[PDB]
């Protein structure tokens, strides 16, 4: 099933106006299928009567009912009841911290968190640690700028309960030895929260093969709607979790004496779902299933490598890129990041700078922020040339 | 100027296919402005480059940046920073229970909750009471089927801290005397959680005039997107609230020792927002503001009255409707509600039966469920005739 970059590119209506779009790691452009499924959803009754668009209404209902399974197929989850709808990776992780960890954490218990984590997979652990008297323990980087998994046997103690580890950094694009980390973690009776916001896009985790306890990601990074995300959990852990928000749909019986709940996933989904989000994400995954993602990722990484090798020929260049990622974090010594971002946009290159919600990682790397060009399968060789030329022009003006 | 039902109607692309749509209280049809704004948002880059669609991009940004202000104008809130984005009424209320009440409630404190509350404004209070050693005190109905605000001085004690009260029930359409209730509560130093998921649609609350502490509603009932809701709070209460989810965007400084946050509202909004939801809700509110809601609402109510008066001439009819509401909850003795739902749909009439997420209320009214026809300003006199005729034929076929 051969990947064809031009066919892929052709599905994105934003592209002609977008210029050279290298900001996909912050959020992805949307394929036509997502745009149209969403338009149809808001242009049709959600009731049981359809006087004139019945056929289309049935297709939307089918999209909605198949959504969990499409996520399950992405992750190789054992069944679609292990998929919980959230509003994003951030909510997913907060739910694990509050619904799984909090009722189990004892004062003195330890939560090991990688120094490479996005704030989404750090602040919730700081919060629950304060709530329970538990403590957060730093998992540092090795000399290769990856979380030092080989150090885990030294950091694990009888008090360790939780490991929080990103599948893939949104700064370096680095992927730690997740399989080995889980083995150490499970040897000590710990559960692992895997942040897959970037991994789900580039190399979606086989959660059965890796024996992942919890996995989170966001739809809007996966060519999909805003306001929608996923929490995968093993059935036994979802069953063990306390309820998240209270309200309709998650409850079974309610009285002024108390309440009982549905089982998972529904236990964890109070209120009207973001139905537009679920349908659009369903459409994105259904569209995406026509493409070989390994081939699509190799294309992206190749472009990032051509970009990195060309930029390294310019003086002052510094790269924070790991493992030939699609993500290319860099800066030029002596040049202000925001000046470079602005000039690049004016020359038609869309990317960004800043701290990328990763202050502790940037402090270890010894910088205040980085530029990041992220390449996606709708990018081209021309896009690389345009990035390089735009950087040359920026440097002329700023240096 | 005078409300024109035909002009209101012409803006809803779903209306021809929808047949006789009488389920707006569950979810509302959308005007073209919402469909189009959403289409545009998903069809353009959100990055910093636009080769030619700068005007369309700037309009989307203007909708997004004005959205809080448009909510404020609907509620007469004093400023747009008292508006917090959530995923729905349900999240809003859970946020108040967890971030305002939980850190303050002492063992033995009391939370007064009306028997008419939707589960969204009951289950979170059961939950936080259990977490804090507080107790929930039921506010019963009076003879008019409204929460008995005149009874509050008797139920309030020195330990009362919170009043949870719906502005308008999704079953009876009944609106209690909110001003009196709030006066009684504030006299005793209590804060009030007002569920406006229906009220916001029919009788949008003037939160300054009523001196409401917290007000919640959902976008999808207000002619808007799914996956978006509002929490209004007095600025001092938003400021006093603990953070909600932890992560990016809500934080400012972060280390492995701890963190600081943004100020409200951003303090309370972790992660990537549901940008499509905010823009679409903004578009809904901008469109809605062209209409006198009192006139549009009196039109809906008048249709519900014509329906009720007609149905009451059929033997076995029973109504649960209060105060000439736009919502008509009813029953026919000896006939299964679900059978009637199904046959009315064959007649092109869309409504629903069930428990409406209000078990304690139904128990108090002495029934296990109800039919509910809800009228909106895109409904017509001929919709009423069609409903009444459909009911006659359903009864003939079922009885
Ligand atoms: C619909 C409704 C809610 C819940 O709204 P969500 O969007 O599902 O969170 C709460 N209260 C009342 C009275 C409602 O009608
Ligand atoms: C984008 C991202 C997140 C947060 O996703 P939201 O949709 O904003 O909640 C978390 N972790 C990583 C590694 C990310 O790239």
């Amino acid at each position: 099933n051969v990947f064809n970059p031009a066919q892929f590119r052709a599905q994105f209506p934003a592209l002609q106006d977008a210029g050279v779009y290298l900001d996909s790691a912050a959020t992805a452009l949307k394929p036509e299928a997502v745009v149209e499924a969403t338009q149809q959803f808001y242009s049709l009754s959600a009731g049981n009567v359809h006087r004139s668009q019945f056929a289309e209404a049935q297709r939307l209902t089918a999209r909605y009912e198949a959504a969990r399974e499409k996520v399950a197929q992405l992750l190789n989850a054992p069944d679609d009841k292990t998929i919980v709808w959230t509003r994003g990776t951030t909510e997913s992780i907060n739910m694990v911290a509050q619904c799984y960890a909090r009722p189990r954490l004892q004062p003195g218990d330890e939560i090991i968190v990688s120094v490479a984590e996005h704030h989404a997979n750090l602040v919730p652990w700081l919060m629950v640690a304060q709530q329970t008297g538990a403590k957060v323990v730093k998992l540092p980087l090795n000399a290769q700028r990856l979380p030092d998994v080989d150090l885990l046997p030294e950091l694990i103690t009888p008090r360790s309960r939780i490991l929080a580890l990103g599948q893939m950094s949104n700064v370096t694009g680095g992927c730690p030895d997740l399989a080995r980390a889980i083995t150490f973690a499970h040897s000590a009776g710990m559960v692992v929260m895997v942040d897959g916001a970037q991994g789900a896009v580039h190399f979606p985790a086989d959660v059965q093969q890796l024996d992942i306890d919890f996995y989170a990601f966001s739809g809007h990074k996966l060519y999909g709607p805003t306001g929608i995300g996923v929490l995968y959990g093993k059935s036994e852990l979802l069953e063990a979790m306390s309820p998240w928000l209270g309200g309709g749909k998650m409850v079974h019986e309610v009285s002024f004496d108390g309440f009982t709940t549905q089982s998972a996933p529904w236990k964890l989904e109070a209120g009207t779902p973001n139905v537009a989000g679920v349908i659009g994400l369903s459409a994105a995954l259904e569209w995406l299933a026509d493409y070989d993602i390994n081939q699509a990722e190799s294309w992206s990484r190749s472009l990032a490598t051509l970009a990195e090798d060309a930029l390294a020929k310019r003086p002052g260049f510094r790269s924070f890129r790991c493992q030939d990622s699609s993500l290319l974090a860099f800066d030029f010594a002596g040049v202000h990041h925001s000046d470079m971002v602005t000039l690049l946009a004016e020359y038609g290159i869309a990317l960004r700078a800043g701290q990328h919600c990763a202050q502790p990682l940037l402090a270890e790397l010894g910088v205040t922020g980085t530029l990041r060009a992220s390449f996606a399968p709708y990018n081209t060789k021309s896009d690389v040339d345009a990035l390089v030329n735009a950087v040359d022009r920026a440097l002329e003006l700023l240096v």
